[PDB]
């Protein structure tokens, strides 16, 4: 599913991301925009052979099992395919573990390069949340 901006902001808020670990909702929506263009089915292969999955491009090296990333872990204890669902629950729950891991939203390189230090409230402006 390809979400609209406000639609995703609302779903993220319902699923508990608003100010989670201090990150306002606009940070999460901005990250999703540049990671996946709001498309739950987005996948992208990494140079190391791992793959990124779903609206927040969660990586198989650490976070989910895809059966083809040698030597990886599955810290969210889910198949990576669960991260492609129209239901964003698995992605949000796994994202909460990632953002708690020590480096905050810097785990998402696109957030660091394109969202960090910007007016992220713009991403939720006009939304009935
Ligand atoms: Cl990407
Ligand atoms: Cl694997
Ligand atoms: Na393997
Ligand atoms: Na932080």
């Amino acid at each position: 599913k390809v979400f609209g901006r406000c639609e995703l902001a609302a779903a993220m808020k319902r699923h508990g991301l608003d100010n989670y670990r201090g990150y306002s909702l606009g940070n999460w929506v901005c990250a999703a925009k540049f990671e996946s263009n709001f498309n739950t089915q987005a996948t992208n292969r990494n140079t190391d052979g791992s793959t990124d999955y779903g609206i927040l491009q969660i990586n198989s090296r650490w976070w989910c099992n895809d059966g083809r990333t040698p030597g990886s872990r599955n810290l969210c204890n889910i198949p990576c395919s669960a991260l492609l669902s129209s239901d964003i629950t698995a992605s949000v729950n796994c994202a909460k573990k990632i953002v708690s891991d020590g480096n905050g939203m810097n785990a998402w390189v696109a957030w660091r390069n394109r969202c960090k230090g910007t007016d992220v409230q713009a991403w939720i402006r006009g939304c009935r949340l």
